[PDB]
Parts: structure tokens; C-alpha cells; sequence
């Protein structure tokens, strides 16, 4: 039997732009259970993350006044976000087309799935991704990433950019004099990956390298076998400076590294 998935069920009776896939945040659809689920997840992560999350993340939560006790009102969060970096969040139904996603980031709009899991959803999107948008360097990296979507799509290279996003925005680590810390949203909203990614001898931790990352496969249904480590958000933004076109064409005929591989030139940490 095939039954409707959560995206389908949550969006019953709602609409989305056929081009940019946005909708007004459906505030009336959040139940008491939803706000309680949000509060539980928020409390859980805030207990786990001190000394694991990078300091910029935890500061972003406070500066944006991300609600501890209910699903945040997107309009209200946008007041603080816009004043900080000129970014805003927009509600989407769930997974959206790539050109749409990129066009949003290119225009300093961060798409956020509106609905919450039952006890990627709004907790992952808002709690995991949004706090770093208050950091001007990180925000500029995301904008530059978004702007690269047009060229990538024209060259059939969206999956190569997707690897860069996965291994930075979703699963990135940042080294600090106080020790290794986390900036990837997929780790920051996770119950357990926050522990494994810093505490386990199992995963590789490899210095950030643009070409290497864009040549590296990933899997979505398991903890990462490799994490890439930056020294600063400036490293990410600076990585977007050169022309990616000749990089895509070189990668196109290469054999990608497996998710668990160490490459001969890796700086292994
Ligand atoms: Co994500």
C-alpha cells in the first residue's frame, strides 16, 4: 500500500506559487501539540549544544528571539533578520525545485518548510538553518551560493553545487582554538549526530577544499562518514569568488570520492 506522505497530508487545502513555491505561513494549522513538540525539540537541542555548536549559532538564536515555547511567527522573526543582514525567511510547502531554491537565496530569501514533525521540517529549517543568517559573512556566502544556481543549471552541474551545500550549510564543522565546533544545520537540529560528529573516532574530519567537496558523494539516510572543517565563515565566502564553470567541466568526467573516502591531498584533522 501507498499512503500520502507528511508533506501531502500537512498541505491539504493549501496552495503554493507555481513558480516560486511560496505561501503565507499557515498559523491556524499549528496545534497545541505542534507548539509543545517545538518546545520539546528546542529544549533538547539547547541542552545538548553548548560547547558543541559554534558560538555564532547560539548567539543567533538569542538575537533573532527564536521562540522557545512555540513555532515562531515568520513575519516577527523577519523584523530582526531584515535589520541585521537584509535577509528574510519565506514559507514553502516542503521540498521545492532547485532553480526556485537558488533564486530565493540569490535574493536573500531563505525558504523554510512551514510544518512540523509529529512527536526536513520547520524545526530543522528554522532552528537549524536560520540563526547563522544574522552573521553577515555567512549570509553573503548563502547569497553567493544562490547566485551560482543559474550557471550551474545551464551546465548540468546542480548536483555538484548540492555537494558543496551539503558539506557546508548542512553538515559543516568549524575549527576554533577552543576545539572543533558545529555549524551545519543538519547536525544542529539532530538528536545524536552532534555527539558523533565531535566525539566519535569513526568519521573523517577533513580540511575544507572546494574541488574535493564538489567531487564527493553524500548519503542522506545515515550519519556522515566525512565532515569538512573550515577555519572561518570567510573561507566559505572566499571559496565562491572564482569562476565555477571550468571546475564543473573538470568534475563532470571524474570519478567522485565515496562518502567515506580520504583523498590523497586531504588535510586530515
Ligand atoms: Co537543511
Amino acid at each position: 500500500f501507498v499512503v500520502p506522505d507528511i508533506t501531502t497530508r500537512k498541505n491539504v487545502g493549501l496552495s503554493h506559487d507555481a513558480n516560486d513555491f511560496t505561501l503565507p505561513q499557515p498559523l491556524d494549522r499549528y496545534s497545541a501539540e505542534d507548539h509543545a513538540t517545538w518546545a520539546t525539540l528546542y529544549q533538547r537541542q539547547c541542552k545538548l549544544l553548548p560547547g558543541r555548536a559554534c558560538d555564532e549559532f547560539l548567539e543567533g538564536l538569542e538575537r533573532l528571539e527564536v521562540d522557545a515555547d512555540r513555532v515562531p511567527d515568520f513575519n516577527k522573526l523577519n523584523e530582526k533578520l531584515m535589520a541585521a543582514t537584509g535577509w528574510k525567511i519565506v514559507a514553502v510547502p516542503g521540498l521545492i525545485p532547485d532553480d526556485v531554491f537558488f533564486e530565493h537565496l540569490a535574493n536573500r530569501r531563505f525558504p523554510v518548510t512551514w510544518w512540523l514533525r509529529e512527536p526536513p521540517d520547520v524545526f530543522h529549517a528554522l532552528f537549524g538553518h536560520v540563526p547563522l543568517l544574522i552573521n553577515p559573512v555567512f549570509a553573503d556566502y548563502l547569497e553567493a551560493y544562490g547566485k551560482g544556481g543559474v550557471k550551474a543549471k545551464a551546465l548540468g552541474a546542480l548536483p555538484m553545487l548540492a555537494r558543496l551545500y551539503w558539506y557546508t550549510v548542512e553538515f559543516g564543522l568549524i575549527n576554533t582554538p577552543a576545539g572543533m565546533r558545529i555549524y551545519g544545520a543538519g547536525i544542529l537540529s539532530s538528536k545524536s549526530e552532534s555527539i558523533y560528529c565531535l566525539d566519535s573516532a569513526s568519521p573523517n574530519r577533513v580540511g575544507f577544499d572546494l574541488m574535493r567537496i564538489m567531487n564527493t558523494r553524500y548519503r542522506i539516510d545515515t550519519f556522515q562518514k566525512t565532515y569538512f572543517v573550515i577555519d572561518s565563515f570567510k573561507q566559505l565566502f572566499d571559496a565562491t569568488a572564482p569562476d565555477f564553470a571550468p571546475l564543473y567541466l573538470q568534475l563532470a568526467d571524474a570519478q567522485p570520492w565515496g562518502a567515506g573516502d580520504i583523498a590523497p591531498d586531504d588535510l586530515v584533522l
